[PDB]
């Protein structure tokens, strides 16, 4: 599902998730799943 995980180690990871999904607010750190909505 995931299209790359968050670490919560990574203090940005909500900034890498939304690239992995194209861009702001496209993606959600969910639990340890980065998921584009």
């Amino acid at each position: 599902a995931r299209c790359m995980p968050c670490f919560t180690t990574d203090h940005q990871m909500a900034r890498k998730c939304d690239d992995c999904c194209g861009g702001k607010g496209r993606g959600k750190c969910y639990g340890p799943q980065c998921l584009c909505r």
